């Protein structure tokens, strides 16, 4: 049955909201969504609730809508960030036109860890076991992150971890141009569109927040697109023939020959003081051709993680029917859609 709503006004913006959720403070806000934190009076919880900005404005909006919304309902994993309720203050179909969607409230991110805190190889260790954790489950779905960055990563007081997207905007070209962290841990075959990529993109990245966790320092801090595919060259070795051949784009295939060839470096000697078994992992993980990395399913067997790695409790995904990517639809129909998964939520347990 329908929970009483009540309106107020934060920066701006109208919330209608159930009784339950008290405290409202504004926390973030994008071209796709506000986030508030809240207090959920029903379950104890601290929350933070998304209000998504224009969700049916076009075509692409109320596709993105209906996408994230599928997603979230899907995620059901320790790692992974899980939806804690959706809701609408809308009576009907007819006069459905706001989306909230509420989940934990990720209070501190691993920026904020690498930045203010001294980390062990225990600590490293456990992290990025955690992070494997939460990949494996994702992939098994066949989802895929492709903005895994320490940002993304919400970590507790208890040093326990999960993956989620705060994004509230689009990546543009202009986000992505110059000295910025919105970059600096992207595969290389996405930042140059080198060729049609696939899940192996969030391997790269992991490496490359690894390498910084036993460091303190980002590992490829380019100045732009080119500056930083010579940091990364330099380290793992220009492609050879065989990698080459799988650039289908010409014209990167035709630049990346350009560049006078260089071996590959020795890692021992780039991550000084560092466990051999850390080293022997981030050899496996930032291999330029996507082929041959080790996968999230391979890492969690690796010995770097002997201390917490259970294999019967690395659990996957149930299937997750993604058909809908391929459909062209109109407005009201992607609308409908959406609103039919807002009316069939059912909460955690
Ligand atoms: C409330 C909410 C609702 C939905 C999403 N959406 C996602 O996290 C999301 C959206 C799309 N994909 C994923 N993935 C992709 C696959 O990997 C798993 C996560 C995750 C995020 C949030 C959210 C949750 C918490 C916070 C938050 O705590 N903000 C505080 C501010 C200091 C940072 C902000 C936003």
């Amino acid at each position: 049955e329908r929970p009483t709503f009540y309106r107020q006004e934060l920066n701006k913006t109208i919330w209608e909201v159930p009784e339950r959720y008290q405290n409202l403070s504004p926390v973030g806000s994008g071209a796709y969504g506000s986030v508030c934190a809240a207090f959920d009076t029903k379950t104890g919880l601290r929350v933070a609730v998304k209000k998504l900005s224009r969700p049916f404005q076009s075509i692409i909006h109320a596709k993105r809508t209906y996408r994230e919304l599928r997603l979230l309902k899907h995620m059901k994993h320790e790692n992974v960030i899980g939806l804690l309720d959706v809701f609408t203050p809308a009576r009907s179909l007819e006069e459905f036109n706001d989306v909230y969607l509420v989940t934990h409230l990720m209070g501190a991110d691993l920026n904020n860890i690498v930045k203010c805190q001294k980390l062990t190889d225990d600590h490293v260790q456990f992290l990025i076991y955690q992070i494997l954790r939460g990949l494996k489950y994702i992939h098994s779905a066949d989802i895929i992150h492709r903005d895994l960055k320490p940002s993304n990563l919400a970590v507790n007081e208890d040093c326990e971890l999960k993956i989620l997207d705060f994004g509230l905007a689009r990546h543009t070209d202009d986000e992505m141009t110059g000295y910025v962290a919105t970059r600096w841990y992207r595969a290389p075959e996405i930042m140059l569109n080198w060729m049609h990529y696939n899940q192996t993109v969030d391997i790269w990245s992991v490496g490359c927040i690894m390498a910084e966790l036993l460091t303190g320092r980002t590992l490829f801090p380019g100045t732009d697109h080119i500056d930083q595919l010579k940091l990364i060259l330099r380290l793992v070795g220009t492609p050879g023939a065989e990698l080459l051949k799988k650039i289908s784009s010409e014209s990167a295939r035709n630049y990346i020959q350009s560049l006078t060839q260089m071996p590959k470096m020795n890692f021992a000697n780039v991550f000084i003081g560092a466990n051999p078994l850390a080293v022997d992992l981030l050899e496996k993980m930032l291999v330029l051709d996507s082929d041959k990395r080790i996968t999230a399913a391979q890492a969690l067997a690796h010995a770097y993680f002997a201390q917490y790695h259970d294999p019967d409790d690395e659990p996957v995904a149930d299937p997750y029917d993604q058909s809908f990517e391929s459909r062209d639809l109109l407005i009201d129909e992607w609308k409908s859609l959406t609103y039919d998964e807002v009316i069939s939520f059912v909460p955690p347990p």
